[PDB]
């Protein structure tokens, strides 16, 4: 036909990839079989109505916008198979007619220009328009240009401006990040289908906004942080959509009359290296960056990581030289380190499957274990740490006056209340820990690392920002960093100076100035670990075996707790600097995804959890322990003797831990007094410090979380 048809061909090759199908290809045949099964269920349940109320009973209530998108996506699946020579529905007359009559019908009494948004705007402006564009693009050889325009006009009505969304509403918003990229998958493709040049260029010009790094608001930051929805850490969900979608569009956009400059897109590599890579551990995308996505059963950590990975791979594929090789190496190593999730379970197009296969089999592409790293995403109040030598990841989830604690929207993530109240994540040998139903079964009132009262919480509640701006991480190098959070709980009835000292192969948790003005009880959850019935843990308290029950047992005068597995890479030890009074329990916890996300299944799910907590019955209480993972029993026992005097101070104004072996100090100061440390030096400014001594020279890393600035050494360090 023309260049528009040419671009749409490229698009079809990216969103479906039928030209790349090979029946002898196992992974490919598996996706084909899934699509076959999907079309057969749709065609068999579609109402052979005499013009009935709906096309599919399951998606009948057209008041629930979700049903418009689900319906058109079923037609897209049909379009994918009708153009697949290997599908039993290839060129099938009844499927071609079902798709054509279904479009005329939906366009008749459900989705048209004379309609208004009912329910979610996203379905009307992104979900449905994408499914329609894809359906028409794939089956453009069965539709007339006039029919195509006819079926896309409704998209032009709901989405006429490539710069704003919710345009037909009373309060539209500027499109950026993930939503802006979907604006390209909506208007660039519809523009191609309609052969509308102004639409194409105006939309590509708008998408280019996505390449600019920001220092405020939504978007990617220089330090690797990604914020969306005003002030929510969102690299792992909206960022996913951003890279996933942009990578599909680029090859098509780059072949139109409005290609995008090569230096404008150079920031893509910054996202990959600074924003995405640090959040990927053993093939898992850290949940602290996925917002409300965590409450979706079909998008657990390893699954969400493939959206990013397939996006990175595409980018690598259209790159060249060492950039291509290096990105290739990045994707290869991450995928191969994932022994838990089969990457192919989330590569939904033949070209994506093909790319992955050749990548994994090309001996020319290096696949070397990733090195140690520590990212202080201070612009989104999150910190990611990875130790390659011992093999564990650590995630610190916080929030402040600059960021929302959790997102509960569209009935999703109803109980994420405390997922940012100083919650921590440990990524060890059990790659499935935060998967297999962790979210719907974890007790939402006892999120690991958090200090909270036992007051009941409502599902209808929504996120809040923190009163204090004193939240931040001072990074010294790839293995050492210190963080603090001037914590106040949701109803301002409890406070705590929570601090963390990341010291290469361990993390110290310090909390002081714990006050409670309410009548509820306060306690800090040391941990709530999801167990594997296959790899049971042998629990020790003070080095003596302990038998945990469903009922809470008290362990006063506890100096240590050790969780021993047959696999040392799953071991977790906790060393209490000062004998502490803790309680522990191991109980089967049940729940359903629908409990935390209305749109999910109410099918019962269950998992065994080991919970460790320390109550705080008096004002001015505190806690202090070192988390030491991946070492065996004897090594842990030897290490706690070494750390005997690692606690320097832990009060209302000063918290510090010293790593004698490393010669590294972690310090948090809440005021400007002169603090003398280990009779060696003095720190003089309120803020966060990570200091290392090398001979008589001192390496200083200082960060004032409030002003988001460091300071000349002579201002904060002395002697
Ligand atoms: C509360 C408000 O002003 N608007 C609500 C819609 O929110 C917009 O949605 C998104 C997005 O969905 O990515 C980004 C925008 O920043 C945000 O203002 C919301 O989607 C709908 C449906 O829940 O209700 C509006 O009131
Ligand atoms: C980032 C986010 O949560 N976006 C919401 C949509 O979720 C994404 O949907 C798709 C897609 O259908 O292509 C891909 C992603 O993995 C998933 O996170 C969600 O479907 C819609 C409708 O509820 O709302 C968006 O805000
Ligand atoms: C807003 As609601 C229904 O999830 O509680
Ligand atoms: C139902 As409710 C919001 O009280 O949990
Ligand atoms: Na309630
Ligand atoms: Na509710």
């Amino acid at each position: 036909k023309d260049t528009y048809t040419d671009r749409l061909d490229d698009w079809n090759g990216i969103i479906a990839g039928n030209q790349y199908y090979d029946s002898k290809n196992d992974q490919m045949a598996k996706l084909n079989q899934e699509l076959e099964g999907k079309v057969a269920d749709s065609l068999s349940s579609i109402s052979s109505q005499a013009d009935r109320i709906y096309l599919w009973e399951k998606f009948s209530n057209y008041k629930t916008s979700a049903n418009l998108t689900a319906t058109y996506r079923k037609l897209e699946e049909m379009a994918k198979q009708v153009t697949n020579p290997s599908s039993r529905y290839y060129q099938d007359e009844t499927v071609v007619r079902t798709v054509r009559d279904s479009m005329e019908w939906m366009h008749k009494h459900v989705y048209n220009s004379e309609k208004s948004i009912v329910g979610n705007w996203w379905d009307y402006e992104i979900g449905t328009p994408r499914a329609i564009n894809n359906t028409l693009s794939l089956m453009k050889e069965y539709f007339s240009d006039e029919e195509i325009k006819k079926y896309t006009d409704v998209i032009e009505k709901f989405v006429p401006d490539p710069e704003h969304f919710r345009k037909t509403t009373d309060n539209p918003f500027k499109a950026l990040g993930g939503n802006l990229v979907d604006m390209g998958r909506v208007k660039v493709i519809a523009g191609l289908l309609r052969k509308d040049d102004q639409e194409i260029s105006s939309t590509i010009r708008s998408i280019e906004q996505v390449f600019k790094l920001v220092d405020q608001g939504e978007g990617f930051y220089q330090d690797g942080s990604y914020i969306d929805h005003t002030n929510v850490a969102y690299t792992g969900a909206y960022g996913n959509v951003l890279i996933d979608g942009l990578s599909q569009l680029l090859p098509v956009i780059q072949k139109t009359k409005n290609p995008i400059d090569k230096d404008k897109m150079q920031t893509m590599y910054h996202w990959i290296d600074k924003s995405f890579a640090p959040l990927l551990v053993n093939g898992e995308l850290m949940d602290m960056s996925r917002g409300r996505s965590i409450s979706r059963a079909n998008s657990e950590g390893h699954v969400a990581a493939v959206e990013v990975l397939r996006g990175i791979h595409r980018i690598a594929d259209m790159s060249e030289g060492e950039t291509k090789q290096r990105l290739q190496s990045l994707v290869k190593t991450i995928v191969q380190s994932d022994s838990y999730y089969d990457v192919f379970k989330n590569l939904k197009t033949y070209k994506d499957i093909s790319l992955m296969q050749s990548l994994l089999s090309d001996a020319g592409v290096a696949s070397v274990p990733r090195t140690s790293y520590l990212s202080a995403f201070n612009k989104m109040d999150k910190t990611a740490m990875y130790n390659a030598e011992k093999g564990f990841g650590f995630g610190l989830s916080l929030f402040s006056s600059r960021t929302l604690n959790y997102e509960h929207m569209n009935k999703e993530n109803k109980r994420g209340w405390y997922t940012s109240d100083g919650m921590f994540y440990l990524y060890n040998g059990d790659l499935s820990h935060y998967s297999d139903g962790y979210w719907p079964t974890v007790n939402p009132y006892k999120m690991p690392g958090t200090t909270e009262t036992d007051a009941k919480r409502a599902d209808s509640d929504t996120g809040k920002v923190l009163p204090s701006a004193f939240v931040g991480t001072s990074k010294l190098d790839d293995a050492n960093a210190t963080a603090t959070m001037d914590f106040t709980n949701w109803n301002q009835t409890l406070t705590a100076h929570k601090s963390w000292f990341m010291l290469k192969d361990k993390i110290a948790f310090l909390g002081s100035n714990i006050q409670n003005t309410s009548t509820d009880t306060a306690a800090t959850t040391i941990d709530q670990r999801k167990l594997e019935s296959s790899n049971p843990y042998k629990v020790y308290v003070n080095d003596k075996e302990a038998s945990l029950t469903e009922q809470e047992k008290d362990y006063p005068e506890t100096q240590s707790v050790f969780l021993e597995s047959s696999d040392s890479k799953k071991n977790i030890g906790y060393f209490f600097f000062k004998k502490s009074s803790i309680s522990m329990s191991k109980a089967l916890q049940k729940g359903a995804w629908k409990d935390i996300n209305e749109g999910q299944s109410d099918k019962e799910v269950e998992n065994e959890f080991l919970t460790i907590s320390q109550a705080h019955k008096q004002n001015g209480d505190s806690y202090g322990y070192m988390l030491i993972p991946n070492v065996d029993r004897a090594t842990f026992n030897q290490m706690i003797k070494e750390l005997e005097s690692s606690l320097i101070e832990n009060n209302e104004t000063l918290q510090s831990v010293y790593d004698a072996k490393q010669g590294v100090w972690g310090i948090v100061k809440y005021d400007d007094s002169v603090s003398t440390i280990s009779n060696q030096f003095q720190v003089l400014k309120r803020g966060v410090y990570t200091i290392r001594k090398e001979g008589d020279e001192y390496k200083i890393a200082y960060y004032n979380p409030e002003t988001q600035e460091s300071a000349p050494d002579q201002e904060v360090f002395k002697k």
